[PDB]
């Protein structure tokens, strides 16, 4: 069960937070999801189809590949969208980390409780400045653009060069693995959080399934 964490830095204007950091996390979970298992008799089960599809950012130059659902992208906007205002609204150095969580949940022994054990991390350090000139935003679209291409591919190359996966599980493991809430895709248990630091002190946020 040895886990992984891996760092990316993105120094990115205000507004290229939300779609810098869709890029990452689509990406991500594009290459730790499944299709959602359709269980039968005697435990067996075939796997449903996973589509993707090209998303063109409006703030960036650049095309990222996403799992085509509507219930994830929903889910990802909202924290993403979170994170873009408590960071780029505040009065520091405009830092802050979100942190993708892969994990399983070890069912403590009746009756108490539940374990989460995370496998892989994955933290992204926003460095982000606001622009006024027009001119210079148009720079940081081009600029940004290269970068994040670089680091897509980058992070593919990553999540392959890692050793562990979860073990495949039966029916009855499921629920311990992967997030089976969602209608067209399953991805691996993930928990999703952000913090940032002032010079006041530091704020955390995680957010949470039903």
């Amino acid at each position: 069960m040895n886990c992984r964490s891996e760092v990316l830095e993105v120094s990115v204007e205000g507004r290229q937070v939300e779609e810098a950091m869709l890029a990452v996390l689509h990406t991500v979970l594009l290459h730790r999801s499944t299709g959602k298992f359709h269980y039968k008799k005697e435990g067996t089960y075939s796997i449903g189809t996973v589509g993707t599809q090209d998303v063109d950012c409006d703030f960036i130059d650049f095309t990222y590949v996403r799992v085509s659902s509507e219930e994830l992208d929903r889910a990802l906007r909202k924290v993403v969208g979170e994170f873009k205002d408590a960071l780029r609204n505040s009065g520091g150095d405009g830092l802050g980390q979100m942190s993708l969580e892969f994990y399983q949940k070890k069912k403590s022994r009746w009756p108490f409780s539940d374990e989460c054990i995370p496998w892989e991390v994955w933290t992204v350090k926003v460095h982000v400045v606001a622009l006024a000139t027009e001119q210079e935003r148009q720079i940081c679209r081009e600029k940004v653009g290269e970068k994040l291409c670089e680091k897509i591919i980058n992070i593919v190359e990553v999540m392959n060069r890692h050793e562990y996966l979860p073990k495949m599980p039966t029916q009855s493991e499921v629920d311990n693995v992967f997030d089976t809430g969602l209608r067209d895709v399953q991805p691996y248990l993930y928990k999703i959080s952000f913090q940032i630091t002032d010079a006041l002190g530091t704020s955390v946020t995680t957010t949470m399934r039903r």
